[PDB]
């Protein structure tokens, strides 16, 4: 029931002999017109058996690559079904290069993250250097759905106190204004044109994105 | 330009109290000390100090309409005051947020990496601790053998397998021998080498 | 670890356990049929009666056979070695590391979604040096000595007398951003504000320049 | 950069309106005393725009604006080329490259995963072991000529012939006597297939 300690788990000869002769034809040694030698001589190239080298040989006969019909020995018929039947069982998609393929992609991603990390940090270093060369470059916020004091007048919000920002310009229902002042009334769906130092972004996100 | 960019001076004394207050050093309804006190506590002016001050009265976190002193209000406010107002969503702290997820990220494909080569090893392995174990592949419908039986389909020959049972339209069928068919949506169940089930993908749902 | 001369191999005890439990589950031996001696199977399978002895055990733990009979082992459940089975299946290494490797990709795809989110707030954060050119700030200087000096900006209610929202005061020589409505006008300041052509002149003759 | 702030500040007055399509500015050294900057860096800074078309200086008495549209043309590409709006992008790029990766990396696992084999599941795939112990009819013939399944219902699976364990042998392999032969089916097939080989 179990295998026998002397008996090495191993595949079928003749599928071997066939994927050997048909690489020798893909690769051009045997050529489609000539012919390979006798049933013994083939034999003699592996040190094997001749009548496992005709079944073999058979594979390769039922695969149409070469045909056994004729005494002398076998014609080769095609080596476009050879690379065919060399792609299939060589198949190029077994665990072994699969695993390869995803060492590869992870070591590319990793790469990809510390280029990130880099890009992040640069990125950084640009906000401090502009809130520097363009101090009053404004900001815009996109006023969103969750929302909290929507309808609401700019003095009553007290806007300045918790955000640190002057508002400057307000985008409603596409009407683009500037400098607004205190009686002006912000709905959802509208741009926020502000100024301010390089934190002011997040808090007004904070207070009006956000509940 | 020809100067130094500075925030509101104003701001920044106001942040200072609120976080004195929040962290309990004036606690709620304590007084506190006059407007020229702690000013010079922070080395200001006492009008600018005021303003600082006049800041969170107008956010409600303290009251100085009495004349003796401020009154603190609510700790809580001031608080809420503090979240909104410090860094909560800066590009500062957002950039080491970003590096530690990346950090993190790199260790687990590094586990991925390592996982992968046990995963290889291992089913190479079983596979001479189990050459007669069975593979199980779905059918799908891009299939040129559909509809064909096993004897023309010289399966042994292209993929190295033997077929030994067949799950068609809900019906288990052990060793089905060359007078079976294949179709769309059947579990063709076999036994080969470890890159069997790899030649059977490519010869049925593939090229 | 395993060294590079080592090999990872299943004991055969478990062999014997899931072939038996094989032929069980599939109705090979019925389940009052009686199993052949400790030293028959031990010779069927190459094996010491010893490890046999592991094999029967194992079953033995799991409520498929039981030994209290010295003529064999007679069979318990058939759906218990199905159960067997189904648990040495899904315990084996490949399963493990199979799902181990799943929930590593689960994992690394939430992280990434989380750096997706961070890196949109993240980038939002920029302001506009140039597309803004009706934002571009104008620039007074309170060069003649006017009115209302030393109060603050909120008070003066700027805005209603000259249409003006203020960006900056440049201060002796500070220049503060967003200085907010507690802010104090100077002679010798340089005072930024935004509004349109109509609004400097508007600004300048508000503040006696021109 | 200095130069490059006047070229814009420059540029935003333009495309705002505030100099009027044909109006002219004084002297540059009018304008660069009104700005904190030397006239000699001013003089290149409208330098940029000239070579923009945005103004003309070829009238030594000032600089005369053009065009508004180029302006703001002007104005569209220095956002765009400034280096946080390139790295912007550039971090966009990485992300998006890095999803794809993981895109692939999800189903090349998938396929990876796929390739596993029942080692204890199966329990009605378990393979039967008979041994021909008795050398008589059908020997020394290929299993496929011999219809195996046909008179037996039973698809080899292995063939354990002098000391060599042989897994899926196919069609073309052949019984000697003495060999371990593994196949499916079920408990009458194991009888058919024994009484097949004149062992019992």
């Amino acid at each position: 029931p179990m295998v026998s300690e002397q008996s090495e788990i191993v595949t079928s000869k003749y599928q071997k002999i066939a994927v050997a002769v048909a690489q020798r034809i893909a690769n051009g040694d045997y050529e489609v017109g000539e012919k390979l030698k006798s049933r013994t001589t083939i034999a003699s190239t592996f040190n094997v058996s001749p009548e496992t080298a005709r079944k073999g040989l058979n594979i390769l006969a039922d695969l149409q690559i070469l045909t056994l019909k004729h005494g002398s020995g076998a014609i080769i018929l095609s080596k476009e079904k050879a690379i065919e039947f060399l792609n299939q069982y060589e198949t190029s998609h077994s665990v072994a290069i699969l695993k390869g393929k995803i060492r590869d992609n992870i070591k590319a991603q990793q790469q990809e993250m510390e280029e990130l990390a880099t890009l992040v940090d640069d990125f950084l270093l640009q906000t401090r250097a502009v809130s520097k060369q363009y101090p009053l470059a404004p900001y815009e916020i996109i006023v969103s759905e969750d929302s909290e004091h929507l309808g609401k007048s700019i003095g009553e919000l007290n806007v300045w106190h918790q955000t640190g920002a002057t508002i400057v310009a307000i985008e409603h229902e596409g009407k683009f204004i500037v400098s607004p002042g205190p009686f002006s009334v912000i709905e959802q769906g509208d741009h926020i044109f502000f100024v301010g130092d390089e934190d002011v972004y997040a808090r007004m996100k904070t207070y009006f994105n956000l509940r």
